[PDB]
C-alpha cells in the first residue's frame, strides 16, 4: 500500500475535478481525468499520445452525464472504489517490489467493465492491446 507521488496527485486532482464540475459523486471518469490533469507520469504521456486527452475526456464525459444538487464532497462511487481496490490487489501479488504507480490506477479503471472510465477510454481508441502495452510499461 505504498502510493507513488504521481498516483496521489492524480486522485487529488480527480476529486477536485469532480467538485469543479459539480458532479454528485467522484467516479472512474474523475480518476482518469486526475491522471491527465497530473500529466507527467509514463501512462499519462502514453494516453496523450494515443488520442486520450483531458479535453476529449472532459468532452466524452458530458456525452454521458443538469446537476444542481451535488454535495460539497462528492463521494467515490462503488466502481471508483473497485478500481482502487484492484490497483492494490494487483500490486500486492506482482511478485516484485515497487510502489503502485498511475499505471495501476489506469488498469484499475480499465478492469471495471461497467465503469464510465472503461467506456470513455474505449470511445477514444483504448483497447486490450494498449492495456497490455501499459502493463508492460509498468514492469519496464
Ligand atoms: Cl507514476
Amino acid at each position: 500500500p505504498k502510493w507513488s507521488a504521481r498516483a496521489i496527485k492524480s486522485l487529488a486532482m480527480g476529486e477536485l475535478e469532480a467538485r469543479k464540475l459539480k458532479y454528485p459523486s467522484t467516479g472512474t471518469e474523475a480518476i482518469l481525468m486526475g491522471i491527465l490533469v497530473e500529466g507527467t507520469s509514463t501512462v499519462a504521456k502514453f494516453l496523450r499520445g494515443n488520442g486520450v486527452t483531458l479535453f476529449k475526456v472532459r468532452d466524452e464525459t458530458l456525452s454521458l452525464l443538469m446537476y444542481f444538487f451535488s454535495p460539497e464532497h462528492p463521494p467515490l462511487t462503488e466502481p471508483a472504489q473497485k478500481a482502487i481496490a484492484w490497483a492494490i490487489d494487483e500490486k500486492n501479488k506482482s511478485d516484485v517490489d515497487g510502489e503502485l504507480t498511475t499505471a495501476y490506477l489506469l488498469l484499475g479503471v480499465w478492469s471495471q467493465k461497467d465503469s464510465a472510465g472503461r467506456q470513455i477510454l474505449e470511445k477514444l481508441g483504448f483497447n486490450e492491446d494498449k492495456a497490455k502495452e501499459v502493463e508492460k510499461s509498468m514492469n519496464e
